[PDB]
């Protein structure tokens, strides 16, 4: 089972660099929106938090089904 | 079948990494485009949704597909 | 046969991550584009969604070229 | 000749990934030249469609190659 | 035992590399967003760091899961 | 010679991954330009067409020397 | 212990690439914020400065825990 | 010698890929700052062609290295 | 040690592809910030070359580290 | 010392990539600035230059770093 160690480690390494660099730049440019015209401001930047669960729940179902898929 | 844990494993990082930041990104600029003009505002929004939806496709029948490989 | 369960988990994990980058950054752009000027909006969108279907078309046949290559 | 699989499975992949997010970002960008300026409209979108045959030359052409090469 | 230095070892990497890039971005462009116009200026900033928390999150999650499956 | 199989097919995967992505890009930001002024119209698509066959000699002459290699 | 050193040197080298360019970008952005709008300048930079702050936290942290992972 | 295929295999699609993406880029690019401004156009385009030169310097001299490191 | 040689190569490669791409584009992007308006030009491109400095720092002792790896 | 073909390859092709995308962009993008605006367009250029210089500097160390670490 030594493998299964390094598949979720790599499997959960990759979910945190495809949601973190989505959620990284997600806030920065929403953030950059909101700065470049003052319309909807709060809006905008509760639309950045739906998009930051929704990226999300990728890595988090991923680490989920590397450990089934390890398990079983 | 311990190659098969890590197929899976790595399919799914790479359904996880790809609909991430593609998501991330998606809900990002389609935030800074409504800031920037406010011409169909909810419009634009919403085809943001229509976007993850599309986008998420991919991985959800990677990860169904890998499944079955592995199965059969 | 186990490595074939992998190639084709890869093969698919890669089309996947084409598609899913090039489809979501294609929906938030072509957003942007129409919010940024109301000039043919609906004609954007729709040469946006004729994008879906030719980004797609790439990992569709991929997978299918991944499966007969497995089988042959 | 399991390893030519595999081979071949990359190779579409890497195809399906290069032409996928080439063609799916020059689709948008192309819509969004157009949407910016009311110019040569027909004109800049019939040359983001010769972009996409110019592009998926490519990977078809690589699909090709793969091919022969596990044959011969 | 040894597999299991390099699984943790390049989970990490791949930890620091998201949130390293996506935060070094999501500073930059803050603070970029920032600069254009002088609206809710410390607001905008803050919003970044809460995207750092949200980042780093995942490298963290993604260390300790890591050590996990080594450990069990 | 199995293993020649696949360098040719990685590097011709590499090979069109590269000229398929700048090329793509190359043309619809080369359109975009056209669009955002019309100065020299022609003048820089027939730049973008050089820049094709600029781009594309890395690929084809990859691919040549794959073979040579494998050959030789 | 011959792959430890691998694991390390690959995770460093993952380290110094996501902070390398995370912060070389940082840099530059943070410098045409400032010198599109003189509002702040100082402070931009100094934001700037913490990023760098944050970024590098991560391939420092990233080399220790590959250090007592080889250790231990 | 038959890991040196590979090696010069996708060392060459290494330099192509950087080339290629390189010097696409770098073709469009320059176009559109020409498209942007009238100024200096043919001094810009010729700067974009030592580009050019200097950019593919390196992929034809990796893939020397690459021969000479296999012949001896 | 065979394999030790093939650790720092791959890590200096790594460290070079950071600095690289991370110094290219902080050079040029500074430029880019310095030509769109003459504020503080001596002082932003100076902000630049400490850019340079920080960037770099990651490669050097990434290759350091490598060495004293292989070395102990 | 076949191990070291491929090991010196990879990082050349890694020093490759790095530099050419970096000084591929840096020469665009540079040029793009100075056709912004005509302020301080020799300058600008050559500060091109220099980072063309900087860049370079890595892959060629890294090239050297391989060579003595095959040798020794």
């Amino acid at each position: 089972m030594h493998l299964g160690v390094l598949a979720a480690a790599i499997a959960v390494g990759l979910g945190a660099l495809g949601a973190g660099i989505g959620n990284g730049l997600i806030v920065s440019r929403t953030i950059e929106g909101i700065a470049r015209q003052p319309e909807l401001r709060p809006v905008l930047q509760t639309t950045m938090f739906i998009g930051v669960a929704l990226v999300e729940a990728l890595p988090i179902i991923g680490v989920v089904f590397s450990f089934i898929y390890l398990g079983r």
